[PDB]
C-alpha cells in the first residue's frame, strides 16, 4: 500500500519539479508519471505552456495549508538524485492536477513506479476531450 507522509514547501522549480524539505532534508522531487512543458528544458529551453504549467504547479503548492509527499513501489530517487513521488496539496494530487487541466500528458511508465498510471490516464483522456491547453 503506498503512504502519505508530510514534507514543507520550500521553493517551485518548473511544472513538474519542486523542491521540499523532506525528513529535515531540502530534497528535489520530480513529479511521477508526468511530463509537462518545460521552462528550463536542457535543450528547448521555454516551450509552449511551460510558463503555464510552471505556475499551476506554484499557486498550487504555495497556496496549499498541508503538502504530502506519496513514494510508490520501486525506485525513490532518479539517476539526477532527484525524489519520484506523487505530490499532494491539501489532499489533491498535483500530478493529476496538471493532467486534469491539459497542461500535462502522461509520461512512460515504468513498472513498479506506475500505480497511479490508469487514474492518470483517465484524467488525460478527460482533458483531451475537453481540448484544453495541450489539447486544443
Amino acid at each position: 500500500k503506498l503512504h502519505k507522509e508530510p514534507a514543507t514547501l520550500i521553493k517551485a522549480i518548473d511544472g513538474d519539479t519542486v523542491k521540499l524539505m523532506y525528513k529535515g532534508q531540502p530534497m528535489t522531487f520530480r513529479l511521477l508519471l508526468v511530463d509537462t512543458p518545460e521552462t528550463k528544458h536542457p535543450k528547448k529551453g521555454v516551450e509552449k505552456y511551460g510558463p503555464e504549467a510552471s505556475a499551476f504547479t506554484k499557486k498550487m503548492v504555495e497556496n496549499a495549508k498541508k503538502i504530502e509527499v506519496e513514494f510508490d513501489k520501486g525506485q525513490r530517487t532518479d539517476k539526477y538524485g532527484r525524489g519520484l513521488a506523487y505530490i499532494y496539496a491539501d489532499g489533491k494530487m498535483v500530478n493529476e492536477a496538471l493532467v486534469r487541466q491539459g497542461l500535462a500528458k502522461v509520461a512512460y511508465a515504468y513498472a513498479p513506479n506506475n500505480t497511479h498510471e490508469q487514474h492518470l490516464r483517465k484524467s488525460e483522456a478527460q482533458a483531451k476531450k475537453e481540448k484544453l491547453n495541450i489539447w486544443s
